[PDB]
């Protein structure tokens, strides 16, 4: 529109926008555009904000202010210049006016914003590097036509001035986008505590909040120290729970009220909403940007064919430079993609965690506010789902909301994209991408079937194993080792790995399906458009149709995906809208006032005429009716009743909880409250006590002592400090009703309503209770307390009692007045200060390089052999891809050369036959990495780990808890058997496709061997800073998310209590406390991603331009054809993704082979004696007789413990029925374990008839010692195996044990299955003593010359203990024994009765001398217990 040898052109002939577009567009939208938003921050600056807290004139504005005005000078300067000469243009002088009128501007902000703002400003950023580059558009417009036409555009001074402005206008933005530091000034700190520092987001330049730089110091700490909980950033500015709660609150009350028929998604929609249309806008923006990077390589394959087709053998010769000009288009295309995308993903997380911490915390409220009816309709466990997984589902729909239309819009452009490249010709392939969805979702169905069924054998296998680790002690004493191992062997080799080599075959399928679809499509279209009726198929058709199939691939596989997740989360909503309308406590019910009312003892409250009811729902008249009856200061009034006559009801109705229909209802004064089942919080006991109290030591000793649990304080084993567990685990009912007491009166409350703590009390304990807290003498005693009790004794200490009946009250009145007046329920019965409170937020071991030998003992047991294959084949699929294109690019350059198609059939044959090769190497490599090494490492691991469990000492078993030795048989088992064997692969098909890329385009461009090192250096550079950094902030993610539920369902288990304190603020403080906690450590976690992703896809895209100006340096030298710069360029714009993958999958090795070293942790257990030595008589003991004989015997334990036995000598007769005896803490428990070899000899020996025990082994010995243990132990199965795992003895001996045992009958009893009648513990079993019969059974059924019974330290029945003693008097009559009775009435009768003490062998044989001897020891216990 205005006078220049070219009009208003965008692209000039060359590659580069004209001079009539850089100054009449690009210069001059951005001083229109600070005219438009500058101006206004301008004002807004400096209309409302005045301070001075940034810092003095630092030499940084000193020197942003002197490279303005030298701007401004250099823009008039060339105004100047340019009226001489070329003067008469309205577009460039207008594009002067306005840009001085808009430096000035410039100018004004720079003065504000170094006082009124902290943050560098954003339009001063992007209006300030706009400036650069317009004017660096321009100096390279003014040097292109300098160097094609020897002419200047301006005039050889223009050029100075413009380079100059380019060089100031580039220094001074670097000046303003890299400041020195925040509050230099000589303010010393604002917080002077400084627990957690404000995270970098907030003072973060728009540079650094684009770039996500401002990561990049808490990466660093984070890749040089393990990251504490305290180590983080708190959350930014709107964050808060508080803020985003309250903002969802008001607005979705609002939709209650306005709107007829509300709706919560509107609610979260209005509210939320704003953040998400920029995450639409965003997406939009990286959608356009993405279907250009093909149009690009188009323009530039159809640019490198003219030119060398040109340069054969003059119109304007084609300029070089644009290529140069379209490998750099390349790169700002990918750069701004990239960058716009990670800002879609943060706009877009930062909604989805607007709703985590939304909902989260408006749930809690509703939950504290919910009337009682609805609570009950669904108590605790739907209640906590309804947040625990009914939100995720709310904050995981908005990562594929706006997929809705993003979806249906990267495939729109992407098939009309085609369309006008590929021909008609392109619908054979887009009907193979969407036929190909029935296949994916079939496969991944029957994959979830697959995975279900071997989950299920998973849990069969980790049952038969708990077993055995639970009765681990009978396993080894009974020497079944072997023949019960290898019934878990006949599960796992047989029963589970045969759903493990079927699970790996269908992986295989779906990767060979994975791998040939993307090559189906290509070759499937390029056979219909050389075939149909069409023209030559060029270089220019080919490469660029490969990467718009490849990018239409994935906005199709997430078609299902996203319905899915929209299907659910619709779900999801219909349950929370359900959630958040029920009824809620109808606060009408009480008219709280304060406890000001008198000093004389006044009447507290009163009920005139009451009808309460639990909820308008039946039960909703007769729950409370006609009540007139009043509570008196200062004086215990007690209610007594018939079990729900309306002895709780009232006071349930006291706290506000039911309603009322007519009547008044008040309550004077802050109220406490014992619930009728006392609930305890998971915490300290101290805490428990103080329940959110400001802490006064003297009132608090003055309490423990007064409830009587001082006692009990010593009995436990922490004291104040002892953590009360989950539901009070460390807890029992009767400490639980004190602690609960306790806590009321340590509350100190102007109005007790004790809702009957004394029915788990003791009863002296009660009488001790009821005048040190209760009665006149206590120290409550001028506080009034309504109460509910059956006890007499209250009564009468009470003063006005009330008798009610069937929710109705009968009288009220005092003891002596109802007495006197025969009334036969009764008659014929027989000035403080409450505590405070305060609350805030509640809230080394330096890394080490990571361990390598445990990937290599993982490869030999992955049999090494074997996974050489697993890569060659890995090498051999990508190898045959990639000589697939290569042949394509051949056979394109040769129908370029002819006009038509030469050899349509031989040349796509011979590429069909070298796709087909790739996907048949990749289902073979997968094959190979399932049936050959993951299952043949699952198979040896497992194998090792639990051969060498079953042989570990007994003391191994005694310290480690069963709670983790049981883990590793379960998750990290299963993680090396299904989840571990694929992230190999993912990682080495990554690490092979990466450098087979790299290797094609260094072949075609060798001088890319060196822009690849000092990428590759950046690249680990990242990789390991990301991998050590996400590790934690994905762990301390994990920790601090399940505190958030397990307080919702404590506070839902007590409910009507923390109600009852009127404290429901703080309890809803805890839990917006506990949910920021959590966004605190979730917030990096996902940052950390978009950190290393803009970093790997800055990177990815250096590439783009290294591969596409190292091309064009070769086309310019003549060398290069089209097909050379179409596949190189064509995988170069593949590398982005593939260089996050090999990353993730990085990752997730790292959090997976720690289970190998958890495993080979255990299969090097220490083990013990070896199995089996010459020591082989055969009856499996010596003779058909034995006597033990001792000498030198001690042992230990533990190495570290006192010796159990100290240097025993004893010889004990031939089929002697001794009893060994002796008080608690003498080591006499542990005589069995040393006879066993349990616990290794340390001296002397144990000779069974004339052959010792030291030099035998374990499993021979074993065998012919039976023992009783002390508590009885069975595996969960049949009688079959339950008595015998070797089936060496006919059935009819089992039943005559049975019978000799007299339990033939109960076998049969439960079930008529014969034999085979099922046990286990838990569910089907015998009686908690009939297992004593059973273990006689056992002992039985072998022969035994020696059985070492032991008796259980608890209670059992005589009965069975007199059938014990019969059978084995009359079945072991000439047979040894040695009866450790811990009970001296069992072993009182025995033959030579010896007592241990301290692991000295005390007295000698005969027991009458025993009894008769200086009142012996075992006489002095005799004597002791009441048996003589």
């Amino acid at each position: 529109l205005c006078r220049s040898p070219e009009g208003f052109g965008p692209i000039s002939f060359y590659g580069d926008f004209t001079q009539c577009f850089i100054d009449g567009v690009i210069l001059n939208l951005s001083a229109i555009f600070m005219i438009t938003f500058g101006i206004r921050d301008l004002v807004n600056l400096c209309k409302k904000k005045h301070s001075g807290i940034k810092y003095r004139r630092n030499w940084i504005i000193v020197s942003r202010m002197a490279l303005v005005l030298l701007e401004i000078a250099f823009v008039s300067l060339a105004s100047l210049n340019i009226s001489k000469e070329e003067a008469e243009n309205f577009t460039i002088v207008s594009q002067y006016a306005s840009t001085m009128l808009s430096l000035f501007v410039a100018l004004a902000l720079h003065w504000i914003e170094y006082d009124r703002s902290v943050v560098a400003n954003t339009v001063l950023l992007f209006y300030w590097l706009f400036e650069t580059f317009g004017n660096f558009a321009k100096l390279i417009n003014i040097l292109i036509r300098h160097t094609y036409e020897g002419i200047w555009y301006s005039g050889q001074t223009g050029f100075i001035l413009t380079l100059f402005q380019v060089i100031t206008c580039a220094s001074i933005l670097l000046l303003e986008a890299l400041p020195k530091k925040p509050l230099m000034p000589h303010q010393h700190i604002h917080q002077t505590l400084t627990r957690r520092k404000p995270n970098p987001y907030d003072s973060a330049n728009i540079f650094s909040r684009i770039t996500f730089s401002w990561m990049s110091g808490l990466m660093k700490t984070g890749y040089e120290k393990y990251l504490v909980e305290a180590d983080l950033y708190k959350l930014p500015r709107n964050f808060s729970s508080e803020e985003l709660s309250q903002k969802l609150e008001k607005n979705w009350e609002n939709e209650l009220k306005q709107k007829s028929n509300p709706s919560l998604s509107w609610a979260i929609c209005r509210t939320f909403g704003s953040k998400m249309l920029l995450a639409a806008f965003f997406k939009a923006i990286h959608d356009v940007l993405a279907f250009t990077q093909p149009q690009l390589l188009r323009i530039l394959i159809k640019f490198v064919t003219d030119y060398n087709s040109e340069r054969q053998d003059h119109p304007q010769k084609l300029p070089i430079v644009r290529g140069f000009l379209i490998a750099f288009a390349m790169f700002l295309v990918g750069f701004t993609q990239t960058s716009v995308l990670h800002q879609y993903f943060l706009n877009v997380f930062n909604t989805g965690m607007y709703i985590k911490s939304a909902l989260t915390a408006l749930i809690y409220q509703k939950s504290l506010v919910l009337s009682n009816e609805a609570s009950g309709l669904s108590s605790t466990g739907d209640i906590v789902n309804l947040m625990s997984v009914d939100v995720q589902k709310l904050q995981d729909l908005t990562q594929w909301l706006n997929l809705i239309w993003s979806g249906p819009f990267q495939i729109i452009i992407c098939l009309y994209s085609l369309y006008k490249l590929l021909g008609n010709s392109m619908w054979v392939g887009v009907i193979i991408l969407v036929i190909m969805m029935p296949l994916n979702s079939f496969l991944m169905r029957i994959q979830k079937k697959l995975q279900k069924s071997q989950m299920k054998y998973k849990d069969e296998r980790t049952r038969v194993i708990s077993e055995i680790l639970n009765n681990i002690k009978s396993l080894k004493l009974y020497a079944w080792e072997k023949p019960y191992r290898e019934k878990l062997e006949e599960v796992r080799n047989n029963k589970e790995l045969k759903n493990l080599t079927k699970l790996g075959c269908y992986m295989a399928v779906t990767s060979f399906q994975f791998n040939i679809v993307p090559f189906l499509v290509s070759c499937c279209t390029f056979a219909v458009f050389v075939y149909t009726e069409d023209r030559a198929l060029t270089t220019d058709l080919v490469f660029p149709a490969l990467t718009l199939f490849n990018l239409l691939s994935f906005p199709l596989m997430i078609i299902p995906m996203v319905l899915n997740s929209f299907i659910e989360a619709s779900v999801s909503i219909g349950r929370l809208f359900t959630f958040f309308t029920n009824e809620e406590l109808q606060p009408d019910s009480v008219q709280r006032l304060p406890k000001v009312k008198n000093i004389g003892d006044v009447a507290i409250n009163i009920g005139d005429d009451a009808t309460f009811l639990w909820q308008r729902k039946p039960e909703y008249k007769v729950a409370l009716k006609n009540i007139n009856f009043q509570a008196k200061k200062g004086n215990l009034t007690c209610i007594v009743g018939k079990v729900g006559s309306g002895k709780t009801a009232l006071l349930s109705c006291m706290l506000g909880d039911l309603f009322r229909v007519k009547g008044f209802a008040t309550v004077h004064g802050s109220v406490a409250y014992v619930s009728q089942v006392p609930w305890i919080m998971n915490g300290t006991v101290k805490e428990n006590i103080l329940f959110g109290h400001r802490y006064d030591a003297e009132f608090y000793e003055k309490t423990i002592k007064a409830c009587a649990l001082t006692i009990d304080l010593a009995i436990l084993m922490d004291g104040d400090k002892t953590l009360v567990g989950e539901k009070g685990i460390s807890l029992s009912g009767g400490q639980k009703a004190r602690l609960s007491l306790a806590r009321a009166v340590y509350a100190r409350a102007d109005t007790y309503l004790l809702d009957d703590p004394l029915a788990a009390v003791d009863e002296h304990v009660a009488r001790h209770l009821i005048e040190h807290v209760l009665g006149p003498n206590g120290l409550l005693h001028t506080k009034t307390k309504v109460l509910a009790t059956n006890k007499v004794s209250a009564l009468s200490i009470a003063d006005s009692i009330a008798l009610l009946d069937n929710g109705e009250i009968t009288q009220q009145g005092t003891y002596d007045e109802i007495t006197k007046d025969a009334d036969s329920p009764l008659w014929k019965l027989l000035s403080n200060e409450f505590g405070d409170s305060s609350e805030s937020s509640v809230r080394h071991r330096e890394q080490g390089k990571v361990k390598w030998n445990i990937y290599l003992e993982y490869a030999k047991a992955c049999n090494p052999k074997s996974v050489c294959v697993f890569i060659l084949f890995i090498v051999i699929s990508m190898f045959l891809s990639v000589m697939g294109n290569v042949w394509l690019k051949h056979w394109s350059e040769v129908n370029s050369r002819y006009g038509s198609n030469p050899n349509a059939a031989r040349y796509l044959a011979i590429y069909f036959a070298l796709g087909i090769g790739s996907a048949l190497a990749t289902l073979i490599q997968t094959i190979v990495l399932w049936v050959f090494c993951t299952i043949h490492a699952s198979k040896y691991l497992h194998n090792l780990m639990t051969n060498s469990v079953l042989r570990a000492p007994m003391t191994f078993f005694e310290t480690t808890p069963i709670g983790r030795i049981l883990n590793r048989f379960s998750n990290d088992i299963y993680k090396v058997d299904a989840l571990l064997g694929r992230t190999f692969s993912q990682f080495f098909v990554n690490a092979v496709k990466v450098t087979f890329t790299i290797t094609v385009i260094c072949a075609t461009t060798w001088q890319f061997i060196f822009i690849i090192i000092p990428l590759s250096v950046f690249y680990i550079y990242y990789q390991q800073y990301y991998l050590r950094t996400s590790r934690e902030l994905r762990r301390l993610d994990s920790i601090t998310r399940s505190p958030i539920y397990s307080h919702f369902q404590e506070t839902l288990g007590g409910l009507a209590t923390v109600r009852g304190y009127s404290q429901q603020k703080r309890f809803s403080h805890i839990n917006q406390c506990r949910i920021d906690n959590n966004m605190s450590a979730f917030y990096p976690s996902i940052n950390a991603n978009r950190w290393l992703a803009y970093r790997l896809e800055l990177i990815g895209s250096i590439i783009i331009l290294g591969a596409a100006t190292l091309s064009v340096f070769r086309l310019k030298q003549g060398t290069l054809t089209a097909g050379m710069v179409g596949l190189s360029l064509s995988y170069a714009l593949q590398i982005t993704q593939t260089l996050n993958w090999i990353v993730r999958m990085t990752v997730e090795v790292e959090t997976n082979i720690v289970s190998v070293e958890r495993i080979k942790e255990y299969a090097d257990l220490k083990s013990e004696a070896p199995l089996i030595v010459e020591g082989h008589r055969p009856p499996k003991e010596w003779p058909s007789q034995g006597d033990i004989k001792f000498n030198n015997y001690s042992t230990r334990y533990r190495p570290e413990l006192d010796l159990v036995l100290k240097h025993i000598n004893i010889h004990i007769k031939p089929n002697e029925k001794v009893g060994i005896v002796g008080r608690t803490g003498a080591g006499k428990s542990s005589l069995t374990l040393a006879l066993f070899r349990m616990i290794e000899a340390s001296e002397g020996n144990i000779v069974i008839d004339n052959i010792a025990i030291n030099e035998i082994g374990l499993y021979d010995l074993r065998h012919k010692l039976s023992i009783i243990p002390q508590d009885s132990q069975v595996f969960e199965g049949t009688v079959r195996e339950n008595i015998d795992p070797i089936n060496q003895y006919t059935d009819e001996a089992i039943w005559r044990a049975l019978e000799l045992s007299h339990l033939k009958e109960h076998v049969l009893s439960m079930s008529n299955d014969g034999l085979d009648a099922q046990l286990t513990e838990g569910g089907g079993n015998l009686s908690v003593g009939q297992r004593q019969l059973l273990c006689l059974a056992r002992a039985m059924l072998v022969p035994s010359k020696i059985l070492v019974l032991d008796e259980a330290t608890a209670a059992v029945d005589v009965e069975t203990d007199k059938v014990v003693q019969e059978t084995i008097r009359t079945a072991f009559k000439d047979r040894t024994i040695l009866t450790i009775a811990h009970r001296l009435n069992t072993i009182m009768d025995s033959d030579r009765i010896i007592v241990l003490d301290n692991g000295k062998v005390a007295e000698f044989d005969s027991p009458g001398q025993l009894l008769s001897d200086n009142k012996s020891l075992f006489y002095s216990l005799c004597m002791e217990a009441g048996l003589v």
